[PDB]
């Protein structure tokens, strides 16, 4: 992705998240919308985002569901024009092989999110998190999500789903993450509040990748 | 809830949705609404069905994020009209909590999700459920979702969450459960497909509430 820089539009204004994603467009070719601006603007500000910025759109759905259920999600996400959606690993193989059966379906694809950043991820999921991994490769997941948190959890990670799998990686900023450190492991980082609650967008997002350019 | 019995309208188009769900309220008091109705039709469903059919509505959206997203999702669920929403366990105590603050702000509820019913719950969440459950009891949950494919583990968890508490039981029907034995433990069952895919609706759902009032 453009400068290793993925922007987390969580925005639940329209006129606002126009705004910002505008501002800071030449910084960035992929946007990460979730829930709090899907649920308030409607699933057609994907396709609107898509157009107007000419970006990836990577939706942000956790998706949690039974197998039969998540089918139904991933296949009403795609239609919306949404490039790759997150889903989560703890429901299970068969939860994970719906989403898959629907993005090869749909030509897209799916990042398995392994283990979270905040700090409650370490009362389940971070005990299940190299299992749920070890689970993605053998599903032939190659895109990830893990936490700029724990760069050591991140390096796991890593280790675990080797060089060739794409990971991105939230907990940058707001959380505590540290951009060049997160960047030794994965291949991009989330950012969202750092960059959308600034005074200056465009320069938030331009100090973090000054700092990616001189890795 | 109305005769024991909520509707899960997972139905993807609006018509249909209506449809269904007019023909089956004589029998139900609570329709539960879920992300492939919400994500191909729109949040103002929720208010359009609660009007229209004078239905209780949970959102199922089985939130699973951070603490800050989770409090987002809720909000934007609330503003739109669910009366309750449901909610992961396994993302741990502070993302519960979040969606907890939430609905006591807005005088909604929370229900907790604590075990799933498909196949990979058995996986990485049932090894959880328990502490899961634990974990909501000392938040003060009061309402709870466990698995009628599981009958056993649905009595663990009523177990763990004393008789005051509200147990809700998806499963019931395609999934293989079975209505009365999930009622020994729930309170409520959750039937979709095999009300909203059958050639009449309106005689799956009382075909069901007859074998309830048996009991
Ligand atoms: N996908 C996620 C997985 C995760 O482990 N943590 C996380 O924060 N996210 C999301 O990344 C973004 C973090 O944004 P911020 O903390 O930089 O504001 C938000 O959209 C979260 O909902
Ligand atoms: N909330 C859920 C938790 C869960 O463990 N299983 C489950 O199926 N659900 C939901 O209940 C409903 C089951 O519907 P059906 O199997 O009766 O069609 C669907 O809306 C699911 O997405």
């Amino acid at each position: 992705v453009m400068n290793r820089l993925i922007l987390a539009m969580d925005l639940m204004n329209r006129d606002d998240a126009l705004r910002v994603t505008g501002e800071v467009r030449e910084y960035i070719d992929t946007v990460k919308i979730g829930y709090p601006l899907v649920l308030s603007e409607g699933m057609d500000i994907i396709a609107e985002f898509r157009k107007r910025f000419g970006c990836r759109i990577i939706a942000d759905f956790k998706v949690a569901d039974i197998p039969e259920t998540n089918e139904k999600i991933c296949r009403a996400t795609f239609k919306a024009g949404a490039d790759a959606i997150i889903v989560h690993g703890f429901p299970g193989a068969d939860s994970v092989r719906a989403c898959l059966n629907v993005a090869e379906e749909m030509g897209r694809e799916v990042f398995l999110l392994t283990e979270m950043s905040h700090p409650g991820a370490e009362m389940f999921i971070q005990g299940a998190a190299d299992e749920i991994a070890r689970m993605g490769v053998d599903l032939g997941v190659k895109n990830y999500v893990g936490p700029s948190t724990r760069p050591e959890r991140l390096s796991r990670l890593r280790e675990i789903i080797g060089q060739d799998s794409f990971l991105i990686s939230p907990g940058v900023g707001a959380q505590g993450g540290d951009p060049g450190e997160t960047l030794r492991f994965a291949d991009a980082i989330i950012v969202g509040r750092s960059i959308y609650l600034a005074d200056n967008p465009a320069a938030a997002a331009a100090g973090i990748i000054e700092s990616i350019k001189d890795l």
